């Protein structure tokens, strides 16, 4: 369960997201790696699957997001595939739906993103040889 290939699933959607930017990628989400780690594992991955959920359902319709040319509409929509694909992922591995977020600092989605990305790639290392 614990080391599921899920975890590379997560890091797969991450590079993706982290190799893409887009109009929106600037916008913010609670950081929840603000909070000084007083959290069970499947709590975190709830916080995270929490935040990232409200900023997709946010952004999806956001005029700000939506693009002028094709490839600004393409990126938007690439984007929100991502964000859902992982957030999917994310709330598989909480087994949680109920998670209350507490912080204030308000992260961009970018930094929010690269910091996951770091602590799932930590999972995977702590899982293998």
């Amino acid at each position: 369960h614990k080391c599921d290939i899920t975890l590379q699933e997560i890091i797969k959607d991450l590079n993706s997201l982290t190799e893409q930017k887009t109009l929106c990628t600037e916008l913010t989400v609670t950081d929840i790696f603000a909070a000084s780690k007083n959290t069970t594992e499947k709590e975190t991955f709830c916080r995270a699957a929490t935040v990232l959920r409200q900023f997709y359902s946010h952004h999806e319709k956001d005029t700000r997001c939506l693009g002028a040319t094709a490839q600004q509409f393409h990126r938007h929509k690439q984007l929100i595939r991502f964000l859902k694909a992982l957030d999917r992922n994310l709330w598989g591995l909480a087994g949680l739906n109920s998670c209350p977020v507490k912080e204030a600092n308000q992260s961009t989605l970018e930094n929010f993103l690269e910091r996951l990305k770091t602590i799932m790639r930590e999972k995977y290392s702590k899982c293998s040889s």
